[PDB]
C-alpha cells in the first residue's frame, strides 16, 4: 500500500504513536512509501502487531476519511513542512491546519510564560514585539496569560502570528480566547495534532510545547517560575540548540524566578525587540 | 628629608596629584622615602616645579600641622593599608578615617546604585544583603538611596559597614544622612580623601567611587540607570577585573538599564545573598 497523509491518521487511529509511524516513514523513504500492511506492523515496533491490524481492519474507511477532511492538513513527507520542526526529536508526522500556510516560510520567534500574568509582564512582551518591528512571526499557544499577550501584540503591529493548540481545531481553549483562535485561523494560521473534537486533556500541552519550540529558532520567555511549564519549554528548547531571550523582573514577587534561573544558566537577558534581532 | 604622612598631605597642599606622589612614593622606595625638594618637583613629573617648590615653602607648618592632626590617618607606605586597594590605578595616596580600622582585615563587598532608587529597589538590596548572612563587610558611600538602604541593611543584622565619603570628616553629604555618617564614625569605619572642611565638590564623588570599588573583590549593582554614577563605577571595576552582581529588574522603568546592560556584557545576575556567596572571591 501507498502510505499518503490519511494512511497516516489511520495508522494513528489504529494505535500507532508518532514515534511508530516515524519508523515505518523513515523505511518506506527508499522505497516511495509503498509497503505492505504485514511490514508496517514489523516496521514500527509496536508490541501485538496482530492487534495493529485488526484495529485497523475494523476502521470504517467512509467515516474516519470525513473526519480526517474536515479540516485540511500536511505532515513531514509533505515539502511545505518546515525544516526547523523536523530536526527535533518526535517531530509531529501529521498537522491539520486552519489559515494561510506562506506563513511557515517566515522567520519565527516563539514567546512563553505565566498562565496567570501580571499587568507589568503583558507589557514587557508588548515592548519586546513592537521593538521586533514585524520582521518575525510570533508562534504561541493561545493559552491565558502572555501567550494571548504575544499573539495580540504582533497583531496590533501589523504582522503575521501562528498559535498551536492542545485540542482538535473545532474546540476552543482557554474558551474566552474562541474569537481570537478564528481570526488568526482566517488571516494567519493556527496548527493541531489533534483531530476533529479532540478535548484540552493534560497531556496535549507539553506535547503541544514541543511543536511551539521546534517550529522557531529562538524562544521568548516572560514570567516563568522555577518549576513552570514556561521553563520546561525553554529547557527543552536550550538541549535541542535554540537560542532562549528572557525577560527579566523583579526578584522580590517570584513571577521572574525562572526567567533568572535560564539567564545564569546561559540565556540571552532581554530589554527590547532590538536585543532579540541582534541575534538571530 | 624624609616623607612621613604629614609630607605626603603637605604634597598635596602644595599642588602635587595623587598620581604625582605615587610618582615620587614609588621612586623614594629603595632610598627610604628621604629625597631632597628639588628631587620630589623632577620625579613627579609636574608643569612647574618652580611653583610647586614655591607652595611648599609658603606653606605654615604650625596651621597645616593642627589640620593634619584633627582626624586620625594612614598612607600607601602603612602596613594597615589594603593590599586590594594598593592594586588599582591610582591608589589613594592618603587617607584620613573614623572609626575602627579593624573593619578593613575582613572580607569586603561594595554596594552600588541609584541616589533616587525605588522602594522595590531598596527592598532588593536589603534582601540581597540579608542572604549574606553577615559573611561580608559593606562598602558603600553614604549616598542617598541605594547607597543608604545598603548601609542600613548591614546594620540592621548586625553587620559591619564601611563608608568611603566625598567630602572631609566634619561635613556631612547628603545633610540628611548625618546621624547614620555620625553612628558609621562611632561603631564602624569612614575613610576620605579630603581634609577638614572640604565641601561634597561634583568631582570628589566618581574620585571616592575608585576606593569603594578597590576595596572589594566585587560590587553589588541594584537600579543602575544608562550612563549613570553606578554603571561607570562597574565598568571600571570590570576593568581592575573586580566581579560585578547585578541585580535585575523591570524592563519598563529604565531604573534597572544599567544593570540589564551590565549582565548582557558578562556581569552575574544575582537573586540572592546566596547567589553572591557561590561566585564570591574570598582567600
Amino acid at each position: 500500500m501507498k502510505i499518503t497523509n490519511y494512511e497516516i491518521y489511520k495508522l494513528k487511529k489504529s494505535g500507532l504513536t508518532n514515534q511508530q509511524i516515524l519508523k515505518v516513514l523513515e523505511y518506506g523513504e527508499n522505497v516511495d512509501q509503498e509497503l505492505l500492511l504485514g511490514d508496517i506492523a514489523d516496521i514500527s515496533g509496536c508490541r501485538n502487531p496482530a492487534v495493529f491490524m485488526e484495529r485497523y481492519f475494523q476502521i470504517d474507511d467512509a467515516h474516519l476519511s470525513k473526519e480526517f477532511q474536515k479540516f485540511p492538513s500536511f505532515s513531514i513527507l509533505d515539502d511545505c513542512y518546515p525544516w526547523d520542526l523536523s530536526e527535533i526529536y518526535d517531530a509531529p508526522v501529521l498537522l491539520f491546519y486552519k489559515g494561510n500556510l506562506d506563513l511557515l516560510k517566515f522567520p519565527k520567534v516563539a514567546v512563553v510564560g505565566s498562565r496567570a500574568c501580571s499587568k507589568q509582564g503583558a507589557k514587557s512582551v508588548e515592548k519586546v514585539i513592537q521593538g521586533l518591528e514585524n520582521e518575525l512571526v510570533i508562534v504561541s499557544g493561545l493559552a491565558k496569560g502572555i501567550d494571548t499577550a504575544a499573539h495580540m501584540a504582533a497583531l496590533q503591529n501589523g504582522g503575521k502570528t501562528i498559535a498551536v493548540i492542545g485540542t482538535g481545531l473545532d474546540v476552543f481553549y482557554p474558551k474566552a480566547n474562541k474569537r481570537l483562535q478564528d481570526y488568526i485561523g482566517n488571516d494567519h494560521l493556527v496548527l493541531s495534532e489533534y483531530g476533529p473534537g479532540e478535548q484540552p486533556l493534560k497531556f496535549h500541552f507539553p506535547a503541544r510545547n514541543r511543536i511551539i519550540a521546534g517550529l522557531c529558532r529562538g524562544v521568548i520567555v516572560a514570567e516563568a517560575k522555577m518549576r513552570s511549564g514556561s521553563l520546561i519549554t525553554c529547557e527543552r528548547a536550550m538541549e535541542e540548540g535554540r537560542d532562549v531571550f528572557a525577560i527579566p523582573g523583579s526578584i522580590l514577587d517570584g513571577l521572574s524566578d525562572g526567567c533568572h534561573h535560564l539567564i545564569q544558566e546561559g540565556a540571552k537577558l532581554v530589554t527590547s525587540g532590538q536585543d532579540v534581532l541582534a541575534e538571530f
